[PDB]
């Protein structure tokens, strides 16, 4: 339980990065 | 470029810790 | 900034995964 | 054990951010 739910939180900061990586480029 | 990186890294942690939350239901 | 409470949350996460280990 | 391993590889990340933050 405890695991998968930090396994979503850790895929969403990944994809918080990705969005910030992005802006910088653009 | 690095953030980007750092990213796809925490998606693969994401995984791991999925499989680890797996493994121990079975 | 934004990366540093991303930062801070990973810390944060990073004991819970050490508290997880001990749990079990 | 493996969860020890993956936190230091969080805490390893959350300084790297950290670095980012202040790069620019
Ligand atoms: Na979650
Ligand atoms: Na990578």
């Amino acid at each position: 339980g405890e695991l998968k739910a930090i396994a979503q939180e850790l895929k969403a900061i990944a994809k918080e990065l990705k969005a910030i990586a992005w802006e910088a480029k653009a």
